[PDB]
């Protein structure tokens, strides 16, 4: 019976993922083709004119579902009453930065935003972090809410890694990607991610059977986009963000799990608690559940050591 | 089989916004697979490979295949829909005649390629400017092998802008507004018209100048021309053409002017209010106020005739 537009925040909204993402949300791809939406667009204060330009183009689309757009540089305004927050706002890695430098630069963003979400968002707000380093930014956000944000409602996006893996597997097998499911991206959204096809299927057939460098191609793909395009991914990252949220809210298809960076307390794999860690997940009634049994014993667990160690190092680098 | 859809100018920003909408099903609906054939100039081939790579990385269930090329015959081979975003780049201080001549070279080659290898019922919309005249060049270049009712130019971005503006002026949701009309050329001589528009079921200073000036306002704010909203409009144009317009709704389309009910001259691509059914437009009659109404169109008619001559047609 609720008729109000659902309030959705997008941070980094003056950036290139934002540009690709906002028309998808406004057209109904996120919440459904008959669900009214209100967009709250956050970027930095020097980007306000740019944000006005995004708002103007959204107006010029004449989207029937787009009830209202707010543009702002104040997270307290952006997050006011929001149900969904897609966090693309993060400054770009500069030449000469180590991973630690990128973490330290973007950490402040997520401390400030976690505090704001806690202060003004809806109690049931669901967050996905896209901006890098994604898993650790998500952890920072959650910890900065001082217990006021449900830990099961803060996630990080590995869905672009996941979709890349689904597509690569489809290409290697010579089948339509629509038939391929249940690849897994374990761990960090970084070069330590563990792309895993051991449980993947084509229809219901184990993928290994339909195939007459996989890990390296998945890990290398973002760099390949930069080589070809001169810029990092945007279209495909927006698409993945929509997928991540859509599966979370509307549910995963029957027999299907998807990769999500989720809070690791009480996971069934023995991975250390207190991290945002990518696991295979089903979603139902707005909630993720980690699918158990998809690592091959202690051998399987040993496969995760490097990514666990990286995430623990990042957590320390974040002051957490 | 998948419907083969060509997009020219596919390495540009409209193309970047447009291709994921097509691939996700927005163009032809939720159960129609598509094959994307992406054309741009040969120096843009690496950029097109990046577009293809990102399309792959979307894992779109409806996207059966992607081909990238700089050869128009390759891009248009078997295609049923062609969305022409590529056009000659304008340069500050270029004469209109020169610009039209340079676009005529592009659109002549593309019309010849469409006639040579596209599907017999291929439908075309031209987005890239000058859109009406480029469309006309394409049609005329097709050696009589292309149905004149299947070549169009896009005024839908101007239309959607006018819907939005009227909604904002009335203080109502845009979903409640319909039947604005953009007559004529996709240019500063367009005639934005709210005389037939409806808010709900009720008949509806600066409206015209705001619509005409909106593209420049985007550039002032953005630093670049519209892209997201132009891609959205292109999808609307084609989707409404193929799927049909809802009962009581008409939309603006640049269409071939022979046999129009408004006495506008023949042999032009001219924006009119249209209903669509099953891949065919029909111009809606009676929406100008007699001869005084028809005089509203004189300037845009003259501009289109001037451009046709300067293009070498
Ligand atoms: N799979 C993934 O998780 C994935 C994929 C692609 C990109 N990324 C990351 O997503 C982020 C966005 O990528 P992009 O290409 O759109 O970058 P971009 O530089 O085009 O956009 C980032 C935007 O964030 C804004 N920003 C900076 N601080 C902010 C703050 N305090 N609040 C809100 N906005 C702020 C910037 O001003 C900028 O407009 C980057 O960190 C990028 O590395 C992640």
């Amino acid at each position: 019976g609720s008729m109000s537009a659902v309030k959705v925040a997008v941070t980094g909204a003056a950036g290139q993922i934002g540009y690709a993402l906002v028309p998808l949300i406004a057209r109904g791809a996120l919440l459904g083709p008959t669900t009214p939406v209100e967009l709250r667009l956050l970027d930095i204060e020097p980007a306000l004119k740019a944000l006005a330009g995004v708002e103007a183009e959204l107006e010029d689309c004449a989207f029937p579902l787009l009830d209202k757009v707010v543009v702002t540089a104040d997270p307290r305004v952006a997050f006011d009453g929001v149900a969904i927050a897609i966090m693309c706002g993060a400054f770009p890695r500069k030449a000469g930065m180590e991973r630690k430098d990128l973490l330290e630069m973007n950490a402040r963003i997520f401390k400030e935003q976690g505090e704001a979400i806690a202060a003004v968002a809806a109690s049931d707000c669901r967050v996905v972090v896209v901006g890098n380093p994604a898993n650790t930014n998500a952890l920072i956000l959650l910890k900065s809410a001082q217990g006021k944000l449900n830990p099961r409602h803060v996630t990080a996006m590995t869905r672009l890694d996941h979709n890349r893996a689904l597509s690569l597997l489809a290409r290697k097998a010579g089948v339509p990607v629509s038939q391929v499911r249940n690849v897994i991206i374990w761990g960090n959204h970084s070069s330590t991610q563990v792309p895993d096809t051991d449980s993947a299927v084509i229809g219901t057939t184990p993928a290994r059977e339909a195939i007459k460098d996989f890990v390296q191609v998945v890990r290398g793909r973002g760099a390949e986009i930069i080589q070809l395009r001169g810029l990092s991914s945007a279209m495909s990252a927006a698409k993945a963000a929509v997928d991540h949220v859509h599966d979370w809210i509307h549910g995963t298809p029957e027999g299907v799990y998807v990769s999500m960076g989720v809070y690791s307390d009480e996971n069934p794999y023995g991975v250390p608690s207190g991290l945002i860690f990518s696991f295979p997940c089903t979603c139902h009634a707005g909630e993720w559940t980690v699918v158990s049994g998809k690592l091959n014993g202690d051998l399987g667990k040993q496969r995760l050591a490097s990514t666990i160690a990286e995430l623990q190092e990042e957590r320390a680098q974040a002051g957490l």
